[PDB]
């Protein structure tokens, strides 16, 4: 069986709080995740030789594959590539920026508070369901971007380093309308460490 | 003071129970909707000429007011006229498809009960944030359409006789990511009535 698969969560569903609820780490990734991981399977039924694309191949040659499965891949794909990302961008240990990844950061945008002001703006207006990214060129340039629903920079040959999922379903339990207070409190569970590893990754 | 105001929920913000619950009607109504009003009123002080159109002048001449606030414009007045619509269509009263509506529903679905599920499932399967709306033609003719974010039909040419806002605040609270019972439940309190003054109204 080479079908895509959700990747278990990498902490405990508890972990993240007094942040991201419980309750909404379990519909996040049992029901929400898990969707886009079965429809991305359903829709590969018809050209099984695509099970051996990785989902990072599938997004990054939308455009070329069979037309009548291109924009269920876009979305869930995109769906499911984006969400195991997200979970493996938080975690309950404390983390910092380090090595190259922190350097980086004060030379393309001066510091790390002026980083984490911007990621803030940018997630903040996201305007429907989307992201914001920090994402790399292939030569390691860093910069702020969005995309809407479950578009990924990897299909623009950006290289995501970490990333916000700012749908209504991944803080209307705890936050309601109220997305300015769900972005701030997420950065006390940025993974850092693995920021560094997918900066390294290039 | 000519500036656009929200308009008050026409019932009780629990009236809708126990198929919208009380506490996303609040924040719905007095939090998602009062945004799109002041954001609105906040980028038209730069052209305050513009408090003379109606939401609907606005919507359809997107593509001709001044380049720098059309997209601001498009989203906030769109929410302002999709919820003030949303909140119009529902209603804790007993109502029932009658007269011309009624009869077009028949002509163009071929009964209720095809109308209703084809309207479910548009409605299923917006991805993203969005409407699914029955809508009509000038010369009356009825189809189902989707538009995504606070897009608006009325932009189209096309006039809104019933709306279902599908945007995850809309049923996060009660149904969370079961859309499909948020929609099938929808259907206990749409204001039919209304929606054949909205029809009358061609
Ligand atoms: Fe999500
Ligand atoms: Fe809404």
């Amino acid at each position: 069986n080479n079908k895509f698969k959700v990747k278990p969560l990498p902490y405990a569903y508890d972990a993240l709080e007094p942040y991201i609820d419980k309750e909404t780490m379990k519909l996040h990734h049992d029901k929400h995740y898990q969707a886009y991981v079965d429809k991305l399977n359903a829709a590969l039924e018809k050209y099984p030789e695509l099970y051996n694309y990785s989902l990072c191949e599938l997004l990054q040659n939308l455009d070329s594959l069979p037309k009548d499965i291109a924009t269920t891949v876009r979305n869930n794909a995109g769906g499911a590539y984006n969400h195991k990302f997200f979970f493996d961008i938080m975690t309950p240990e404390k983390t910092i920026p380090s090595e190259s990844l922190k350097e980086a950061i004060d030379r393309d945008f001066g510091s790390f508070e002026k980083f984490k002001q911007e990621f803030q703006k940018s997630a903040l207006d996201v305007f429907g369901s989307g992201w914001a990214w920090l994402v790399a060129t292939k030569d390691g340039k860093l910069s702020i971007m969005t995309t809407p629903n479950q578009d990924s920079p990897v299909s623009k040959n950006l290289t995501p380093i970490i990333g916000l999922d700012v749908w209504e379903h991944a803080y209307y339990l705890k936050y309601q309308n109220r997305r300015n207070e769900y972005i701030d409190n997420w950065f006390n569970v940025v993974n850092w460490n693995g920021a560094l590893e997918n900066y390294k990754n290039l």
